[PDB]
């Protein structure tokens, strides 16, 4: 029915009681993580899971919904109208702009001068790995496009593990057509250099592997079958890229970018143990490559250390400003 019906209905039944309000908060009884994106997915598509963090309450969430407006990309800190550069962030797999948000908060304090787009994932369905390639293609070229229409500005490209994947087709396009790129960011990921395999791996298998990591798995079994949808997808995307790459290498038909390579890697990631020696295989993509070791932390540097992720961002922007 309206907004704020449907916004009832839904929050109703994603927090487990029928005692709500259109006034309370949504995290102050409950709320999180996966249930604003079940929420999100379950309103329909002009609602973002950020737009919940910035309106954790259905009255002012439904008047944002007015005056609200699709775009492959979602503004997340600063003004391209005063900025004098724009980041544009991926994240990892099952994740989305909502993993940036603290990283966004702090930007006005650590890259004052730099504007923030977080990439959204429609995870379009396909069915072949042909047909993954043309929509990791699709979808590389969509985010171009929202991109150079929404500023002319420098541009970062920064990535989260996974992410990477989608990052570097960003990248590559953005050189195709000869924009404005200065600089590639990865956080967490290392360059593949050999064929990939698929994920057959179990549910029980991915909550390992996420414990290994350092993150927990959702309980609501709801929860998990769209964190794990999204986590399988985003899986078989980066392995499709990433193997194309890796055959483009293997016939030497690779071409190195003259765009500078930030590897910010967490010194305890259990994910990537081998960077000291394999940090430095991004020279496949572009030169130089810089190293920034954090020290004492693990993988999720976005969850652990978002502030000094934005600071790492405003120095690539100053070394790259002239």
């Amino acid at each position: 029915g309206s907004h704020m019906e449907r916004l009832t209905e839904i929050f109703r039944g994603v927090l487990g009681h029928a005692a709500f309000g259109i006034r309370d908060d949504f995290f102050d009884l409950g709320g999180d993580s996966f249930k604003a994106i079940r929420i999100a997915a379950k309103y329909g598509p002009p609602l973002e899971v950020t737009d919940i963090y910035d309106h954790p309450t259905i009255e002012a969430l439904a008047e944002h919904l007015e005056h609200a407006s699709s775009s492959s990309i979602v503004l997340m800190a600063g003004d391209p109208a005063t900025a004098k550069a724009v980041v544009v962030c991926v994240a990892n797999a099952a994740g989305g702009p909502v993993n940036f948000v603290d990283m966004s908060r702090a930007m006005p304090e650590q890259a004052s001068d730099v504007a923030m787009f977080g990439v959204k994932l429609p995870r379009t369905e396909v069915d072949s790995d042909g047909a993954m390639l043309e929509e990791v293609r699709r979808l590389s070229n969509a985010v171009c496009d929202d991109l150079l229409a929404a500023t002319d500005l420098p541009a970062i490209v920064f990535a989260q593990a996974n992410g990477s994947a989608l990052a570097l087709a960003i990248t590559r396009e953005l050189v195709r057509r000869s924009a404005d790129v200065r600089a590639l960011c990865i956080g967490g990921a290392l360059m593949r250099t050999v064929t990939g395999k698929r994920d057959t791996r179990t549910d029980d298998e991915i909550l390992a592997f996420l414990g290994k990591a350092g993150s927990t798995l959702p309980a609501q079994p709801d929860e998990q079958a769209f964190f794990l949808h999204d986590f399988r997808y985003d899986g078989w995307l980066a392995d499709v890229y990433y193997n194309h790459l890796v055959d483009l290498m293997s016939r030497g038909a690779l071409e190195v970018v003259d765009i500078p390579v930030w590897c910010l890697v967490g010194s305890e990631d259990p994910l990537v143990p081998n960077y000291p020696v394999r940090f430095q295989d991004w020279s496949h993509i572009g030169r130089p490559v810089q190293l920034v070791e954090y020290a004492g932390i693990g993988h999720y540097l976005l969850r652990d250390c978002p502030e000094a992720i934005a600071r790492a961002v405003g120095s690539v922007w100053e070394h790259v400003s002239c």
